C-alpha cells in the first residue's frame, strides 16, 4: 500500500533549483547527508544516556558508505536515531519550510548552494547528483517505512518489507547518468576527507568485487 503525497510548495522550488541552476560544486551533498548522519547519532546517543534500552535495537553508532555500480546507486547509511512515518512525511524531520526561505534569501544575497546546510535543509542537496533518492528509516517508536521520490513535487511512503535495520537510516542515491563519479573509491575518499574529518563517528567506506 503506497501513499503518495504533495511536498510544500517551497519544497518544490527548493527542489527544482537544486536540479536546475547551474552550480559546479556537487561533491557538497556527501558533507551533507553525512553531517544529518552524524547529528541523527548524536540524537541517540543523548537519549541513550538516560536511557541504555534506547540502544536495544542496535549498540553500534557508524556511518557506512556503500556505491553499487551495477544499480549506480550511493547508499548513506547511519544507525542513529531514525525517523517516524510523521517526521518522514514531515519533510523528513526538518524544518524545511522556513529553512527554505532562509536559504532562497541568502541566495539572491550573495551565499551559494554549498551553503545549504546551515538553513537545516542539506537533505536536499541529494538531488544534485541523484535522479531519485529512497530513505528506508527506523524508529524505536515505529515500524521500518519507505519515503521515495524523484522530484517532480511528489514523494510516496510506503511500508519497508525489504531487510530490517534494527534502527537507523538509509539513504539510496539513484545518481544521474553522468554523476558516476561518486562511486569511486578514490573520489569518495577525497570528499570525505575534505569535508568530513571532524565527524565524530566511524565513517567506512565499502569496496566493491
Ligand atoms: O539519518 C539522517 C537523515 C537521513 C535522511 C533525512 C534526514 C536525516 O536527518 C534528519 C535530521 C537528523 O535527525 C533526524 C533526521
Amino acid at each position: 500500500e503506497v501513499e503518495t503525497f504533495a511536498f510544500q510548495a517551497e519544497i518544490a522550488q527548493l527542489m527544482s533549483l537544486i536540479i536546475n541552476t547551474f552550480y559546479s560544486n556537487k561533491e557538497i551533498f556527501l558533507r551533507e547527508l553525512i553531517s544529518n548522519s552524524s547529528d541523527a547519532l548524536d540524537k541517540i546517543r543523548y537519549e541513550s544516556l538516560t536511557d541504555p534500552s534506547k540502544l536495544d535495537s542496535g549498540k553500534e553508532l557508524h556511518i557506512n558508505l556503500i556505491p553499487n555500480k551495477q544499480d549506480r546507486t550511493l547508499t548513506i547509511v547511519d544507525t542513529g536515531i531514525g525517523m517516524t512515518k510523521a517526521d518522514l512525511i514531515n519533510n523528513l524531520g526538518t524544518i524545511a519550510k522556513s529553512g527554505t526561505k532562509a536559504f532562497m534569501e541568502a541566495l539572491q544575497a550573495g551565499a551559494d548552494i554549498s551553503m545549504i546546510g546551515q538553513f537545516g535543509v542539506g537533505f536536499y542537496s541529494a538531488y544534485l547528483v541523484a535522479e531519485k533518492v529512497t530513505v528506508i528509516t527506523k524508529h524505536n517508536d515505529d515500524e521500518q517505512y519507505a519515503w521515495e521520490s524523484s522530484a517532480g513535487g511528489s514523494f510516496t511512503v510506503r511500508t519497508d518489507t525489504g531487510e530490517p535495520m534494527g534502527r537507523g537510516t538509509k539513504v539510496i542515491l539513484h545518481l544521474k547518468e553522468d554523476q558516476t563519479e561518486y562511486l569511486e573509491e578514490r573520489r569518495i575518499k577525497e570528499i570525505v576527507k575534505k569535508h568530513s574529518q571532524f565527524i565524530g563517528y566511524p565513517i567506512t567506506l565499502f569496496v566493491e568485487k
